[PDB]
């Protein structure tokens, strides 16, 4: 205490069941004295795309374009373009980031991928070497708020989309582990079109309260082990 | 009579390793006679935002905006934006799809991930009943040929970034099977910017001679079982 928190929020549309899980965490952690900033990445029509355009100085090399080497130069220069650096300082400042999203083929929605393609860039959120527990990002929390379709049955070892757990290891390994952070436990809200009023309900209740004593978790072990066992 | 593909390519530079598979790739399918389009999406700057502007007219619902629901009915009524309706066509008539990209957090670019959530819709690639096994692609092919930055041994089941499988399952199955693809063996080149310029061209070379023989392959069974057991 205090803590700053960063919600990157991937949803259209206001009135959605992402809408109030995003509005609830806002309200919660405002209520408990944090700090919120909230990327809403529709409504700032957020680019996805990793181009020429992410960077304004001289290139590297200006004849063969390698998206990689000419962010990780105009990061330590201060050439990238001011979208990606605007969110680099909420995240430099941020304890906790919270990216709220429906399901998209079992990742985040184009919108979000770019959010990270683009500012999670080589010298601001890991280095070679300094990636996994030697990420950048390192001492601070992220987790994934999901929705999806489908329901839980479904997301199990023998259901036909396999354990939920197998679509979180690119987000949470892959890309949050790898820049540093500790991941603490994702928050699946199962098939909200398909639930009744209660169920809808109480699945937004259920992360309000968890968020009461989120500065009390732990992070997962952010292992092959937990997400596919043994 | 014949085959069509459809390369689907996400790589900003003519000049880089992507780009040279991708030419290899055309140049091997349109010497055995083959029908060949190729779809590349930093050249045609194509849109990866989910949004209202991909239903053209009037919506369904103009009070709440709900994307999958929107889509739908702009498909079953024509009314869908002409960028997607363009991939759609050359989707349909193609008996083969190949992706080629480099990885990006474990995942395909956002450019490449918005070209999945905008033209794979429901009605046209799947619906209910048909998905997986029954989706609405069934009968044709895909393959990911993917570049990787880490090295063959980092993509161990025990190395620091997990089986290289482990990462396709999103893609493979969440995405491809579900819309009713039979799914080749995927194409990885691993790592060819820590060259030599010898392994490059031999990974090119052997790309190459794959795509002689690519009409008689068999699919990979798209299972839990082929992407995290024994
Ligand atoms: C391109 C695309 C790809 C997809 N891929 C997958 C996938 O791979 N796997 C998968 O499982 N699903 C997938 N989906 C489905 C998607 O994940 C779900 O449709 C989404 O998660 C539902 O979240 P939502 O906010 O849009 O729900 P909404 O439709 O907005 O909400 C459902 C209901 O909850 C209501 N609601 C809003 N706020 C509240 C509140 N405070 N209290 C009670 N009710 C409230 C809404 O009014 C609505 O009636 C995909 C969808 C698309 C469009
Ligand atoms: C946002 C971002 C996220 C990333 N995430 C990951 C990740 O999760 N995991 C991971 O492993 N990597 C990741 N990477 C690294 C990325 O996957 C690799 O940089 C990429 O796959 C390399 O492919 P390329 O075509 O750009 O290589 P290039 O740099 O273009 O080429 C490699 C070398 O081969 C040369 N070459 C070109 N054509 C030929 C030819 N015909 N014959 C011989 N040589 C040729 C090139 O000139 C070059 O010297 C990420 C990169 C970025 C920018
Ligand atoms: C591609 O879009 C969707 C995809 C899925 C997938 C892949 C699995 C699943 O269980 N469900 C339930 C989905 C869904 O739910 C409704 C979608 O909605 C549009
Ligand atoms: C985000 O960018 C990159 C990410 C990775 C990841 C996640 C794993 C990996 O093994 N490597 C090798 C990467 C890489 O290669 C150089 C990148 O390029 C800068
Ligand atoms: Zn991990
Ligand atoms: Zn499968």
């Amino acid at each position: 205490a205090g803590k700053k928190v960063l919600i990157v929020y991937a949803h259209q549309e206001p009135k959605s069941f992402n809408g109030s899980l995003k509005n609830v965490a806002v309200d919660e952690l405002s209520r408990q004295g944090c700090t919120v900033t909230v990327s809403d990445l529709y409504a700032m029509n957020f680019e996805p795309r990793a181009t020429d355009k992410d960077i304004t100085g001289t290139l590297s090399n200006p004849e063969v374009f390698n998206y990689g080497v000419e962010t990780h130069e105009a990061y330590k220069q201060r050439s990238l373009a001011s979208d990606i650096t605007d969110e680099q300082k909420k995240v430099r400042e941020a304890d906790l980031v919270i990216f709220q999203f429906p399901l998209y083929w079992f990742s985040v929605p184009a919108i979000l991928k770019g959010w990270m393609d683009r500012v999670l860039c080589q010298g601001f959120a890991f280095d070679i070497p300094g990636f996994y527990d030697s990420g950048l990002l390192q001492g601070k929390l992220a987790l994934l708020s999901v929705t999806t379709g489908g329901t839980a049955e479904m997301y199990t070892k023998t259901g036909v989309n396999g354990d939920s757990r197998y679509f979180l290891w690119p987000l949470q390994h892959g890309t949050l582990h790898f820049c540093g952070f500790k991941v603490l436990a994702p928050q699946i809200s199962f098939a909200p079109e398909i639930a009744s009023e209660e169920e809808r309900k109480g699945m937004v209740a259920a992360w309000s309260q968890r968020l009461q004593t989120i500065w009390k978790e732990e992070p997962i072990p952010c292992t092959a082990h937990w997400h596919f066992g043994q």
